[PDB]
């Protein structure tokens, strides 16, 4: 019969929750996420010195690479986020500020999340233009790469492109397709999402650029993706969806889309077939 799925934005309330100093701090952010309910403003957090230092390093080094590595859409929106949301080396932007900025631009909003959601629950958020975001900062011992998403990933990887209409449409349509879909179909949609939204490359004016959020937040994988010692294939959902998504390491393969508009059409033809 059909599995449960959210029918309105507030239904997301029902799934979004499914060293010792670092540990206690993580519990703090986890508790803020767990007590959030739709309609709340997202709790604003005073970040520690060390958290800002880690952000500063990440922000400083990624901004050296963006102009030559990032797709034009990412670069177009980056300065608006500086101006309106307080993106600076010495300040971590607040999810509530970024949420409000997105609401105005593409209708996207943010909801804080404590841990990993299932791909079904995560994608279901996108159906309502809701992006579930972590609020904590990666451990200071590896600024260049982390196997778990942190707030730098959400803020630097995802938000600039969620502010772009063509890209927000693409994202929402993946979400909409997943609503009440089979387990097989959800896995394919999530893999397609992984190799576009998360780790996607694109061709712009003949050059390879990155739009994948997991790449735009990692100093070392961003450089690696365009080095180019990376194996790259054309984006094609029927083949892309079978590709294994790697956690804990760099990807073994990245997929190239022609444009956000084109990747959206490819996904449209594809979802018809599943
Ligand atoms: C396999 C799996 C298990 C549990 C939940 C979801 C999945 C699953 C199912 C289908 C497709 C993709 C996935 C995994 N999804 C994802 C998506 N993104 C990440 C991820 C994204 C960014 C980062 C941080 C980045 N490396 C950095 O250094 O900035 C680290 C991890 C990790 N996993
Ligand atoms: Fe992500």
């Amino acid at each position: 019969s059909v599995p449960w799925f959210p029918k309105k934005i507030s239904d997301l309330d029902h799934c979004a929750n499914r060293d010792n100093v670092y540990r206690k701090r993580r519990k703090y952010f986890a508790d803020l996420a767990m007590n959030y309910k739709h309609g709340d403003p997202i709790p604003k957090v005073e970040f520690t010195e060390e958290e800002i230092k880690t952000w500063g390093t990440v922000f400083r080094e990624l901004n050296k690479l963006y102009p030559t590595h990032a797709c034009r859409e990412y670069l177009k929106n980056l300065p608006l986020l500086s101006k309106y949301c307080g993106y600076r080396e010495d300040n971590i932007p607040q999810l509530e500020d970024v949420s409000n900025f997105l609401k105005e631009r593409t209708g996207f909003s943010i909801r804080p999340v404590a841990g990993y959601l299932s791909p079904r629950d995560f994608l279901s958020g996108l159906a309502f233009r809701v992006f579930h975001c972590t609020q904590y900062v990666r451990h200071s011992s590896d600024p260049f790469y982390t196997p778990e998403p942190d707030t730098c990933h959400e803020l630097l990887g995802h938000v600039p492109l969620l502010a772009e209409p063509s890209f927000a449409q693409f994202s929402q349509e993946i979400g909409l397709a997943s609503l009440g879909a089979s387990e097989e179909a959800v896995q394919k949609l999530a893999t397609c999402y992984f190799f576009t939204v998360e780790f996607g490359l694109c061709k712009q004016d003949g050059q390879l650029r990155v739009f994948g959020a997991g790449l735009l937040s990692s100093i070392s994988e961003l450089k690696h993706a365009l080095s180019g010692h990376a194996k790259v294939k054309p984006f094609d959902p029927k083949i892309t969806c079978k590709q294994e998504c790697l956690i804990t390491t760099f990807q073994d393969v990245y997929f190239v889309s022609e444009s956000f508009e084109d990747a959206k059409e490819k996904m449209r033809e594809f979802t018809k077939t599943i």
